[PDB]
């Protein structure tokens, strides 16, 4: 513990407190310590950072300094040697829908973002990074090992910039460098309304006191809306299809359009907002557009929070759920609702659930179109497919009917992601997320696998016979030790995901513990949590207890047949049923009798 903080977070804000609304920035959630949970501030450090210089230097950066007596293996090599796999045969989760994979990234984006640093624009310094792959300052290239096929096709490194950090943008001394978390730690739909007032505003429709969110002009989904277009260029969305010339979406989170399905749900969530703002004016026609806005925004929030804690997490967590998330017992102010720096690495167990393809299913859930099933790698920043081909409905059916990819040690991340990822400003569909995840753990200064085993009060294996036992996988261990000399150097992401999944869940014991407390801290520490008295009425809570993704789709698309359990893999037409048989959100409890 040194000092009271570091510079670069907005010095002064206000808290109306009497306001029964969340700020946009997340300030004023907590009267004791305002900035807690707030956007554009440092991620929380549950354990001390770890760097070659103990300050701002990532491990491996040096080429001589070894970690714990050994050099760290290149990210790209553990990815290839342990993470890669060819055969997509048999990798689907028999009981997890694609929706299952698709809510984690939605939730992930509500909760955190490490702003990646590229700094200036007029930059050849960017050219130095990718073309020549020059190490230095914030560029920190992932070199390819020998015998790396990409080698013959994309020079000798995948560019990779470090993550933003508190105080300077340049590194400093006398304190461990902390990465920034640009969104709000709370589960407050800040991936839809923004985390900066500036954005929140331009995101709204202010030309009508209807409390609506802004929607697109140039196009519609045969009646329904589409988020406005992110006006700035270049546009990775245009790049993928210059002919199409269709840009990315304007939404709270800046990552909204990374892959088609994500913008799919982002669209459903935006519709849901207006949908309410409309009905809130039907029942309460005496409110100002501001109120419509904040009430809808309030409502959309508990929804996210319900789906997430009620239906999502109990199956991600399984048997270690009620351990870390025993039923609600009140808003504990002494709780740090800040998102941990190592949580942002722990939640991307969500990558190993992403399957290689994405299909558009017709209104009878047979393949819509002749190119009905598409390769996932053609869907990064792909908005033209939605707009100029099908709309949201087709893709929403595949979300309900298609499976997610089950995690499996010999088959961890699909090539659409391992070899063919795409990245803005980069013109090639040749990126490795797995490697980026790894180069990332270092970039932040993550403690190694065993510091996290121990911290979670779990056996921290020292040996090879010691490791095998814990993953229950003989050769994954061998491979790991060969690549990572000792369990202590294994970068956490793969370390955490390398464990088998716990009873009924989809994550190993370590991630179970890392996630457990982080979600227990977003709730307990949320002054605006939908279940805490004050924030909602018993008549209102009652209503909120009825929501369902199924309903979400029914209210904001033209689908008709849906499954009662949107996540438990559902098959058609057996598991599917009509919208009428699906409970709705009664909006009666919000109405105000003016007299
Ligand atoms: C493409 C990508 C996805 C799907 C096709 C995808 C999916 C997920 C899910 C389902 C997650 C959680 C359940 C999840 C979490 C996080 N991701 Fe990931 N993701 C795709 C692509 C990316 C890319 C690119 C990044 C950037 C990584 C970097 O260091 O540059 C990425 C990150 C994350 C992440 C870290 C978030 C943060 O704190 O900034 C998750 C928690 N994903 N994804
Ligand atoms: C780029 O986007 C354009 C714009 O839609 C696409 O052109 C269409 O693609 C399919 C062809 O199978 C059908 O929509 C039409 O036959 C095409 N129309 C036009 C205007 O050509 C094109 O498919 C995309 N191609 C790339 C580079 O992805
Ligand atoms: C704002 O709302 C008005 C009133 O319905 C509507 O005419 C207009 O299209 C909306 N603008 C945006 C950008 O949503
Ligand atoms: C899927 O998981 C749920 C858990 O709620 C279970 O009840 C459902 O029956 C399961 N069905 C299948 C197809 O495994
Ligand atoms: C580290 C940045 C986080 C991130 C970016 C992105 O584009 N998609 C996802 S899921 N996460
Ligand atoms: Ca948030």
């Amino acid at each position: 513990s040194w000092e009271v903080g570091c510079g670069a977070p907005v010095p002064l804000v206000t808290c109306d407190e009497q306001s029964p609304y969340r700020t946009i920035t997340g300030d004023c959630n907590n009267r004791r310590s305002p900035a807690l949970g707030a956007a554009n501030r440092a991620l929380a450090r549950w354990l001390p950072a770890e760097y070659e210089d103990g300050l701002a230097v990532p491990f491996g950066w040096t080429q001589r300094k070894t970690r714990n007596g050994f050099r760290v293996p290149l990210a790209r090599e553990v990815s290839n040697k342990i993470v890669g796999y060819l055969d997509e045969e048999g990798v689907l989760d028999q009981n997890r829908s694609l929706l299952f994979m698709q809510w984690g990234q939605i939730v992930d984006h509500d909760l955190d973002f490490a702003p990646e640093t590229e700094l200036g624009s007029s930059e050849h310094s960017k050219v130095q990074c990718e073309e020549y792959c020059v190490q230095g300052d914030e560029c920190f290239p992932i070199m390819f090992p020998k015998n790396d096929p990409k080698l013959k096709t994309q020079g000798k490194c995948m560019p990779f910039f470090r993550a933003g950090f508190v105080c300077p943008t340049p590194p400093y001394q006398s304190l461990a460098r902390d990465q920034i978390n640009a969104v709000t730690s709370f589960l407050d739909a800040s991936l839809v309304y923004g985390s900066e007032p500036s954005l929140a505003s331009r995101l709204r429709n202010l030309s009508s006191p209807l409390g609506l969110m802004a929607v697109n002009q140039e196009a519609w989904d045969h009646g329904l809306a589409y988020p406005p277009f992110n006006n700035v260029k270049p546009s990775p969305c245009e790049f993928i299809n210059t002919t199409a010339h269709v840009p990315c979406f304007q939404a709270g989170d800046s990552r909204a359009s990374e892959q088609i399905l994500l913008a799919t749900v982002h669209t459903l969530l935006l519709r849901e907002h207006n949908r309410l703002a409309r009905e809130l004016k039907r029942l309460n026609p005496h409110w100002d557009g501001e109120m419509l806005y904040q009430e809808a925004r309030k409502i959309l929030g508990a929804f996210i929070q319900i789906i997430t804690f009620r239906d999502y997490l109990p199956i991600v967590l399984g048997s270690e759920m009620q351990k870390w998330i025993p039923p609600y017992q009140g808003y504990n102010n002494s709780v740090d609702p800040r998102i941990s720096n190592v949580f942002t690495f722990a939640f991307r167990f969500g990558h190993m659930e992403v399957p290689s393809t994405v299909s558009r299913l017709d209104e009878n859930y047979q393949p819509w179109g002749p190119e009905a099933e598409l390769p996932l790698h053609t869907l990064f920043f792909n908005t033209w497919r939605i707009i100029k081909d099908g709309g949201i409905d087709p893709l929403v059916r595949g979300l309900l009917a298609k499976n997610s990819k089950l995690m499996n040690q010999n088959k961890m991340v699909t090539s659409e992601l391992r070899n063919k990822l795409f990245q803005p400003t980069h013109k090639v569909h040749g990126f490795d997320l797995a490697a980026i995840n790894l180069q990332r753990c270092r970039d932040h200064g993550m403690p190694g696998y065993n510091s996290w085993r121990g911290f979670c009060g779990l056996s921290q294996p020292k040996t090879l016979k010691g490791l095998q036992a814990v993953l229950k996988n003989k050769v994954l261990a061998k491979k790991l030790l060969d690549l990572y000399k000792t369990p202590d150097n294994i970068d956490i992401w793969i370390g955490g995901n390398a464990e088998p999944m716990v009873e009924r869940g989809r994550v190993g014991p370590l991630l179970a513990c890392l996630l457990g407390r982080q979600f227990q801290q977003i709730r307990d520490g949320d002054r605006f949590w939908w279940e805490n008295p004050g924030v909602f009425t018993e008549k209102q809570r009652d209503s909120l207890q009825k929501v369902s993704f199924s309903r979400l789709i029914c209210d904001n698309t033209h689908i008709t047949k849906v499954p009662l359990h949107a996540f438990q893999a559902n098959n058609y037409p057996h598991d599917f049923v009509d919208c009428s048989a699906v409970d709705k959100l009664d909006l009666s409890p919000w109405a105000s009798r003016e007299n």
